[PDB]
């Protein structure tokens, strides 16, 4: 019987045009009057997170504040602007300013109260996640908020994913992850038991799929997998 479904957050709930609209305005507001392309900037900040993402999956637990301030400190020197002060209460600001929800989020997590666990799991540190979801307006939808600063460990590291189960009271074969990273995120998940559901909302990781047990690119498919699972 499954009893608990757990989402992953950014590409999953969280959109990714959201994050992308929030870190080109975090940028904007970084450079001022700089004679540099916001664009150009946010594009190499892009590239040197997803390599600082790479890096730490799967490994202890480093606060992202620390990581995302080194970062524009390189990008700072290269290019030669100020480095700026309080970059992390801008970046706040502007991710609960432009911050969205995917459109059929409220409804899948309003369909599943009552039936089920409804957990998030999150590479997020714990205040900063939870106050986005707050200004979103859905914390209170989540029986569980499961990061990676709760835990010690980064997904796909399997301790994250082992702290969501126990929040939930039950062993991983009763409980699906849903996420949109096929590598570096769910393998912990699929350790443990649990059923993973890939999303791939615009059907472009097609070489991924054989990765999960089932994919889906809606989210209100959840629902469906879930009662199939237990009819
Ligand atoms: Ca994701």
């Amino acid at each position: 019987m499954i009893r608990a479904v757990f989402f992953d957050s950014l590409g999953t709930l969280i959109s990714v045009e959201g994050a992308a609209k929030s870190h080109l305005k975090i940028m904007e507001e970084v450079l001022g009057d700089y004679p540099l392309n916001p664009k150009t900037l946010l594009d190499e900040y892009e590239k040197l997170a997803r390599e600082a993402f790479s890096n730490y999956a799967g490994k202890p637990y480093r606060p992202l504040r620390d990581i995302l301030e080194e970062v524009m400190r390189k990008l700072a020197e290269k290019y030669g602007f100020k480095y700026p002060e309080n970059l992390w209460e801008i970046s706040l600001r502007m991710s609960q300013r432009y911050g969205e929800l995917y459109p059929e989020v409220v409804e899948v997590l309003k369909s599943l109260k009552g039936k089920y666990h409804v957990g998030m799991i999150t590479n997020r540190d714990t205040e900063p996640a939870t106050a986005f979801l707050d200004a979103l307006g859905i914390k209170d939808l989540f029986d569980s908020i499961t990061t990676s600063e709760e835990a010690g460990f980064f997904k796909p590291h399997p301790r994250i994913f082992e702290l969501a189960l126990k929040k939930a009271g039950v062993k991983g074969e009763k409980a699906v992850y849903v996420g949109d990273n096929p590598v570096k995120d769910a393998g912990g998940s699929k350790n443990l038991g649990m059923t993973s559901i890939l999303l791939d909302r615009k059907g472009e990781k097609r070489e991924f799929w054989d990765k999960a047990d089932f994919i889906v690119s809606d989210l209100r498919e959840v629902i469906k997998i879930v009662d199939e699972l237990n009819g």
